[PDB]
């Protein structure tokens, strides 16, 4: 991203900290992704302390992506990831409400759009 | 979509309903996701009422694809999920009911475009 | 493809034959792809006659990308399968022949391009 | 590639010799074709000399890819193969040091661009 690079620039870094992963989920069927994904972060010998979740190329999620969505964090939270999401459309950012991933994550940690995460986990990691 | 949208307005919603899911196959070797989607849809807790199948990516199949696309839905039905087909080519319509697979979901759930499909499945789920 | 339509026409035909398959390789990395293909290929109860392999997309090949197409024709030979390739480059073309992969599958089965492979199953496939 | 065609003539060869492969990550979430990637190199009968790993559409790399990179680098030099890396953006090339992915390969095995990686292992290999 040039919308990495500038966040990055603001807060006097040129790479993305060793504390924050970023990882998108692209198209509707983002399934077999997820479950790589799920498959790395459980395999790895160190884990982020923050990860963006992109949803920008997500453009409806039934209630197959939902559960997937849900077990895919919960298997993030359990290894004390703290998981952020950015970019739901205004009819995803709905369903995201209605079926408790909200919940899940927290209020306080889903953002319209990825620069925003980007900036609140940066700043996050800078008082951690 | 926007295909989505509008029938979703046309029936006073924004977000796909819980009941309602939606896959396509992209292009005509499909199998890595056919697998994919089936293993997920055996996995999840909770199953759609009815799942709308698109087809308007896939140019051709063949004997390998159609006793996959058989096996999938096989593999729905046997959950209790209903299986509507969207969008087949003129040909792969054709193909569709040589093989069997029409028989397999029943003509009443073969459309020729997803708008149509989409609009039946509202429909169904608002009686239910 | 119109490639399809025009030579499934020649035949009088407007649908491929339960008989003959189609697959190509995306890229050079056809890999994850190979596995799943012959991965179905061994599950399915009916196999094709025929099998075109289009190699128009792989715009080079190593020894492992070799060895891959190698295990994957060997895996449908001992079905029954005959493999023909169609569309390899110029550079691939020689490939396939310093490693062996034309004398497995046969001179008479590799064409510079797909609407020769197909005319020449098609035929087969009458003939039979 | 061109960039091939053009070092391989440059070397009197038109095709990439038995003794070097080569292998691009796509994208930032290059896992699912690490894995596979990893998984062919380890059942295929022989082995490439060198292999040069493509970066250039690597955007970005978190403690998670760079883990999955680093894992795959030891799975192939525990075959015996020589493992170059070219193309590696600004970032992506400060991150690789930082994080001990140039000390595995060896400095004088990464390359600003694909081009002098490819001229350096054919070089290498006529004269092993
Ligand atoms: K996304
Ligand atoms: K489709
Ligand atoms: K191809
Ligand atoms: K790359």
């Amino acid at each position: 991203n040039a919308e990495m690079s500038y966040e990055l620039a603001q807060h006097g870094r040129s790479t993305l900290p060793r504390e924050l992963a970023v990882y998108a989920l692209e198209g509707p069927f983002f399934f077999a992704a997820a479950e790589t994904f799920e498959r790395v972060m459980g395999s790895i010998q160190e884990t982020p302390q923050i990860l963006i979740l992109r949803l920008k190329w997500v453009p409806f999620m039934d209630i197959t992506g939902i559960q997937t969505l849900e077990e895919m964090i919960q298997s993030f939270h359990k290894r004390g990831i703290k998981v952020l999401i950015s970019g739901a459309n205004s009819r995803v950012s709905q369903k995201l409400v209605k079926a408790g991933i909200v919940k899940l994550v927290g209020e306080q940690n889903v953002y319209p759009v990825f620069e925003g995460a980007l900036s609140a986990a940066l700043t996050e990691i800078e008082a951690q």
